[PDB]
């Protein structure tokens, strides 16, 4: 076992092995804080995340778990992965703080979209590639967003903060609809996409019922066949009662954008999520033709989620996350 040094950093300790050094905080999220430190063993930048409270409670304990899982999980170019993961604890019963290492990338999509086509053509492509990776795993992210895009100098991405503002969202959730299917994402990608052609985010929504009479301006209120599918009365009474909207032409909404990125918008924003396209399928539209490899574009090794269903004691979450620190096996390069 390496030698760990400790330090003051924001309030928080940080204790970290040795081979970490030149810790300095980037900033901190819902659950952690992350801190930029160099990394003696490969001569690289890393990202350093310490998880704030990580067995506070059972949903605490079981989300820990869940991160953890997830990151061990990801194998893939556009999709954070894990470098190291550490505990400055000798013993289980010691155990109460986890140390999480991935590449440093440098910005999130916020800090550098604030594009042109190339630049956009390129960051959406490697979105829904790591998206195909992710879905394939039976994993839904239900976050995309800007701030969850993590891209470095060259302009590689790589997606965060993956499974389990409201501007992203799909329409079925924000209704908070039982289940979703996994274009919710793709919902998503629209609404990042769009942003990044235009400089304007697509539905900027004051709440949840702005949101969605700014999603239904664009896109049109659900036809019969739609609304078909909704059992809810609360729902679609609202809907029904509602000023009929007509879908605008995305030609005129996104007048000056690559045709072929307009056509691709109209393919992701479709309010039916049956009838978004898929990641798989987006990879092969028109837009992409300069990126698209079919041969390098990967999927996934199945993904157990089965321990999401299960409801089990703060010390067992803990001893289960205790297992999957111990078991890591590092990536070699
Ligand atoms: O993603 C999951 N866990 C997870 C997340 C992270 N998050 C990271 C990582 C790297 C970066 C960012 C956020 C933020 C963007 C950013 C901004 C500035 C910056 O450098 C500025 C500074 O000036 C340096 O010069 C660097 C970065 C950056 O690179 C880190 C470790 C994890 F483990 C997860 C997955 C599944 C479930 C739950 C959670
Ligand atoms: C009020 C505007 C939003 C209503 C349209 C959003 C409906 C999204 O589409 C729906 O998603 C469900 C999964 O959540 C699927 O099971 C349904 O088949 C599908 O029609």
């Amino acid at each position: 076992r390496p030698t760990f040094y400790r330090q003051e950093l924001n309030k928080t300790i940080w204790e970290v092995p040795e081979r970490y050094q030149n810790l300095s905080p980037v900033g901190s999220g819902a659950y952690g804080s992350v801190c930029a430190a160099f990394d003696t063993k490969t001569g690289l930048r890393v990202a350093v995340k310490k998880l704030s409270r990580p067995f506070q409670s059972i949903i605490h304990a079981k989300r820990t778990y869940r991160e953890l899982r997830l990151l061990k999980h990801m194998k893939h170019e556009n999709v954070i992965g894990l470098l190291d993961v550490f505990t400055p604890a000798r013993s289980l019963e010691e155990f109460n703080d986890v140390y999480l290492v991935t590449h440093l990338m440098g910005a999130d999509l916020n800090n550098i979209v604030k594009l042109t086509d190339d630049h956009v053509q390129f960051l959406i492509y490697q979105i829904l590639r790591g998206l195909k990776y992710i879905h394939s795993a039976d994993i839904i992210h239900r976050d995309l967003k800007p701030s969850n895009l993590a891209v470095n100098e060259d302009c590689e991405l790589k997606i965060l903060d993956f499974g389990l503002t409201r501007w992203y969202r799909a329409p079925e959730i924000m209704l908070n609809w039982m289940h979703y299917n996994q274009t919710v994402d793709i919902w998503s990608v629209g609404c990042i996409m769009a942003e990044l052609l235009t400089g304007r985010t697509l539905f900027p929504g004051t709440d949840h019922i702005d949101q969605l009479k700014l999603i239904l301006r664009l896109v049109g209120t659900p036809g019969a066949e739609l609304l078909k599918k909704i059992s809810s009365e609360s729902a679609r009474n609202y809907i029904q009662s509602l000023t009929q909207m007509p879908k605008m032409n995305f030609a005129n909404v996104f007048i000056g954008a690559n045709p072929l990125a307009v056509d691709l918008l109209e393919k992701m924003l479709v309010l039916d999520s049956d009838k978004r396209i898929t990641a798989a399928q987006a990879l092969a539209h028109a837009y992409f033709a300069q990126y698209h490899d079919p041969d390098d574009e990967p999927v996934a090794d199945p993904y157990d989620q089965s321990f999401e269903s299960r409801d089990l004691l703060i010390d067992e979450w803990k001893s289960l996350t205790y297992d999957e620190v111990i078991s890591f096996v590092p990536p070699p390069l």
